[PDB]
């Protein structure tokens, strides 16, 4: 079966790096490339680097992302700047999309005294996390066989948000087009809530409803918007907490 | 909703410190502090200092525990001296009490070259163990997400006792008052054939079998309290190897 | 309940002094010992050290004396220890992997991360380090706890490859479980020399099992090899450094 893949981190965590590695000189100016694994024959594209999907090439990535061209993505993590890294894979993982975590620049980690827990990473993630130095092309035979293995991510609970935020977003998500995912949907209710201005183009018609739902969230909580980043960054602080020492 | 949770600890593990980093100004003095989270509202309970609930402060805390005031605890487990720690710890989750293991002294164990697996812990405990880092809020962000997750301790098994240290245990459980749960009748009958005080009193009139039971113990084994302390011993230091 | 334990593992790998501390005797660093674990009384064998499947050892395994295996493997040389590992697990032999020479490993700058290795193994990994005596708590309470290994998926071989050892194995002797045998008809499109001992009726379908492979794979002998190479490499680069 014919795969198609997306190299999706920040900018300078190792994409271009790690997409020479894994196709070299098959590839076409977006950036195209082709590899084989032992299952699968894939297509690898280069997305332009980012930090959040929330800027022109923020915005390239972005919509690439939302419309589920991709059947797997590969996140490429800087291992270094951990903290500041999973801001974009856990709004990847939010949108239930399937993720491979490509944990880049060990070496630098190491240098610098850093030391990760791969499989509580993974656990908490509930995807993938593979080791990586792509300059020395060390990891490479793994994450080519997590390629072959790729199974949906656990629906484990990444984000523990207030139940009334809950409410709302999938009192919004009810109203989006009937063709997005439902997880999606709640992740762009979620986004409209907190302020996210361009996240409303994907979210049809719903953004009428919006100020009423934050007019009824401010009579159960002190700001909406406050509330949902804490929860999140709550999650992204557990994480490194648990996983980082 | 309305959480209680008491924190229990060896002495000097940094209980009070957590207590005053979670409560602020919003404590009395017993001493007892407030704190919030996203789903509740939790009172928080500093206990005294004990190494084991096998002074009065072993009492204290023993009492508190099987009390059942608490919905949870937070044991704050120094990270430095882990294997002295856990015998609490053991106790407590041999208990079935909800428990969040909190490794604090993370300073002191870096000093002396300490690594510890913490979900290799957390999968042998059958309970979260969650790191105290002060760096950008990490600990206190942690351990707030653990107590809006808390469930039942996962039933995986702790001490392995010899068969008929835990058949004796188990008749001593079938004959304690029934307005206590199994779990902790057999415990506290796993305590009587080690010779604890305590544990009698609670026991009721299952101390009338106590002599019976050690005698019809002691055909097999020489010495069953000794039997006991090494089993626990030896799984502590199996975790400990595994762990760090 | 009595049962049968072999130590397993590579050439100079602590195999002999953990059987010195496990039974209460010392020896010139095939002997059976007697050590009493809390539930079970066991008798202990110790075999030579052997790469793969040196004679010596090799028969003692493939012959069902003993119920459970302690896979001594060396933490300073991971990679080169698990050809064995994956060789007994792949049979689906009961097996307890111990962790030796950690101090030397931990001397080299290596680290390891335990419960990802045995995850992946599917089987119990013990930390031990032997002339100071510390895992041996960790491993009789492993012992005491013994059950199957996790049906956990290891090498992950091209589907081709599975098909045929597969056809094979479903005319192979009946006596021999399935993981037995599929292990066996895969040894055997390698071209593994002593195999056809066990192989019975499968022979006489080797010679067209190869060209039916040979006309979708350029090389099915390098493939068993290659992913068996993936698979230790994708653990050693996950688990450890
Ligand atoms: C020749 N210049 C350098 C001198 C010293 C150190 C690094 C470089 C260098 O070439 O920078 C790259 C590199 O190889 C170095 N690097 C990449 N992977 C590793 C790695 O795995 N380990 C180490 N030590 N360094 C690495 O990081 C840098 C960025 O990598 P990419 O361009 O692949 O990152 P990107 O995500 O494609 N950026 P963008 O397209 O979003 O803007
Ligand atoms: C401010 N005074 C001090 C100056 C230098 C060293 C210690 C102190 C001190 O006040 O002692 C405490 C402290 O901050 C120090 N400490 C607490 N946490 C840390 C810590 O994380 N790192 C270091 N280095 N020291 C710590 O430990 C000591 C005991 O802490 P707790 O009272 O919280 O422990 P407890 O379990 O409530 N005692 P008890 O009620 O069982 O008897
Ligand atoms: C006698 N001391 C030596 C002098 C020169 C080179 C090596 C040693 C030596 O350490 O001998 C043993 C030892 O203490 C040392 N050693 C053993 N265990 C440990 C260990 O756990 N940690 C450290 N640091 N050293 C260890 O290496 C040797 C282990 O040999 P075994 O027979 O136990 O290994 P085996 O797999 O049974 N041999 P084989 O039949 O498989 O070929
Ligand atoms: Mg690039
Ligand atoms: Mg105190």
């Amino acid at each position: 079966k014919k795969l198609t893949i997306g190299l999706i981190g920040n900018p300078n965590s190792g994409k271009t790096t790690l997409f020479n590695q894994l196709t070299g000189s098959r590839q076409r100016v977006r950036k195209e490339g082709q590899f084989s694994t032992t299952d699968h024959q894939v297509t690898l594209v280069d997305l332009p680097g980012t930090y959040s999907l929330t800027s022109l090439d923020e915005q390239i990535a972005c919509h690439y992302i939302l419309s589920g061209d991709a059947d797997l993505l590969i996140n490429v993590v800087d291992a270094s700047n951990l903290e500041r890294n999973l801001y974009l894979t856990l709004q990847l993982l939010e949108l239930g999309i399937p993720c491979i975590v490509a944990l880049n620049m060990l070496d630098i980690a190491e240098k610098q005294n850093i030391r990760i827990e791969i499989d509580a990473l993974s656990a908490r993630l509930g995807c993938p996390v593979i080791p990586l130095v792509s300059t020395r092309g060390r990891g490479i035979e793994a994450l080519k066989l997590a390629i072959d293995r790729y199974k949906a991510n656990e629906n484990v609970e990444l984000v523990h948000y207030a139940q009334p935020l809950l409410n709302e977003a999938d009192s919004l998500a009810k109203v989006m087009p009937s063709d997005i995912p439902l997880k999606q949907r709640r992740w762009l209710g979620l986004q409209m809530l907190e302020g996210d201005i361009y996240s409303r183009a994907y979210a049809g018609e719903a953004s009428q409803h919006l100020d009423a739902a934050l007019a009824r969230l401010r009579n159960e909580m002190d700001d909406p918007a406050l509330h949902i980043a804490d929860a999140r960054y709550q999650c992204i602080a557990a994480i490194c907490d648990v996983v980082s020492n």
